[PDB]
């Protein structure tokens, strides 16, 4: 995949993540942004994390979809910086 | 191996990490099947964990037996989205 | 590597990880090989974690010597189940 | 990349890392050391994070920047030791 593609592809991620995170665990969008990236690169602090049925189901649906594209993204960024 | 293959074999792997959590650790099958994602793709939050011997041992078996199937599975599944 | 001398690196990490826990943090032999593969794994619950500066250095040696050994010792053991 | 050149690109994360937590968020050296190490491995215990908006931001950058850097660096070490 061109890097550009790939870049787009974790951007559509992080943006489905925030934004789900927001609207069903009720987080500021700036905590949901910064929960996103803690979770799709597999950190995983839980200073936050989901507490409700739906928030679950969302969760596993982000880890299943974004942590193979940031994956893919971070390999592609070490390239164009190093 | 098929990508076919490798989506049973995670099946298992998430049935197997459910089934356990929930009757060793006594947590709903929902909480245990999330329990089960978080862990084996590594996110690890601690919002749920195991306080018994038995369920540290079986947490320990199924990060062995299930990290590494889901990092394929993931690698799989890019291709047929990608 | 031949697939058990990657099984004995992975084991010796194993143990310098388990005994290390347990002298310096004072953790149970159990509770400290519980967290020996969750840190090596990179899940991360952080139920237990180095609450002391030498726990803390120590884990950082764990973390450095014992991530890539786990994580080509799973690879290992792929081959040799599917 | 020749392995002294990762090394030091390893080194200067862990630098930005350090320093970032420490005057962001207000642990001591020590304390941000290990938790730019527990974060770039992507273990992620979570008995530190950041709690101000500035702190996530940096830990955002931090992530992206540092764990393909550490995987990197990781593989490396593996092939002068093994
Ligand atoms: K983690
Ligand atoms: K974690
Ligand atoms: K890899
Ligand atoms: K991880
Ligand atoms: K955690």
């Amino acid at each position: 995949v061109p890097a550009t593609r790939i870049l787009l592809l974790v951007l559509a991620v992080i943006i489905y993540g925030t934004a789900g995170f927001h609207f069903i665990e009720g987080e500021s969008w700036t905590v949901s942004l910064y929960w996103t990236f803690v979770t799709i690169a597999t950190v995983g602090y839980g200073d936050y994390s989901p507490s409700t049925p739906l928030g679950m189901y969302f969760t596993v649906t982000l880890i299943v979809l974004g942590i193979g594209t940031f994956a893919v993204a971070v390999e592609r960024l070490l390239e164009f910086l190093i």
